[PDB]
């Protein structure tokens, strides 16, 4: 599946959400470079105003485009499951409020890698740090720490994200983690290693909708 990424590779990513019945959807259109690990993207909230943080979206919002050096190839499972794809499902708990649960497909359709997901929100608090957008527009550099799920023939992750509350705080989303292969075909199962993740987020002034504008890093180690 390597193959499919040695260059810059356009991406969609759609999201329809509902977050204690509040709906949104949110599309991303860019690009994404796995010899450096880099995403280019804009995301708009196309149904008015999102009602969550847009960081909190973030980790939601394509892990086939992590850097993953030469030395370790045969543990890049994002993309041997490339082009069928895989689904990655998540549960995320926010400390004292309520928790996200996603299933997204991440699959070639034709010449663009598309994240296709559906999020549901439970057990929030409308005056919360969530519903009531308390959270500092950035996102902090985050490891992820990848195992082999041998039973589903995937991968596994589970790892906290700290969020910077406009307080001083911080709000913490505990992320577990499932993904699983699409196709049939041969997926490489990785030893235990792990993904570094850094963000910048911005604000395209010409865009009137609510929106965010997102580069990432992402670069494997640890063998």
């Amino acid at each position: 599946g390597e193959e499919l990424f040695t260059g810059v590779v356009p991406i969609l990513v759609e999201l329809d959400g509902d977050v204690n019945g509040h709906k949104f959807s949110v599309r991303g259109e860019g690009e994404g470079d796995a010899t450096n690990g880099k995403l280019t993207l804009k995301f708009i909230c196309t149904t008015g105003k999102l009602p969550v943080p847009w960081p909190t979206l973030v980790t939601t919002l394509v892990l086939c485009f992590a850097r993953y050096p030469d030395h370790m190839k045969q543990h890049d499972f994002f993309k041997s499951a490339m082009p069928e794809g895989y689904v990655q499902e998540r549960t995320i708990s926010f400390k004292d409020d309520g928790y996200y649960k996603t299933r997204a497909e991440v699959k070639f359709e034709g010449d663009t890698l598309v994240n296709r997901i559906e999020l549901k929100g439970i057990d929030f608090k409308e005056d919360g740090n969530i519903l009531g957008h308390k959270l500092e527009y950035n996102l902090n550099s985050h490891n992820a720490y990848i195992t082999a799920d041998k039973q589903k023939n995937g991968i596994k992750s589970n790892f906290k994200i700290r969020h910077n509350v406009e307080d001083g705080s911080v709000q913490l989303a505990d992320h577990y983690q499932q993904n699983t292969p699409i196709g049939d075909g041969p997926v490489l199962l990785p030893d235990n290693h792990y993904l570094s993740t850094q963000n910048a987020l911005s604000k395209d002034p010409n865009e009137k909708r609510d929106h965010m504008v997102l580069l990432e890093f992402v670069t494997a180690a640890g063998i």
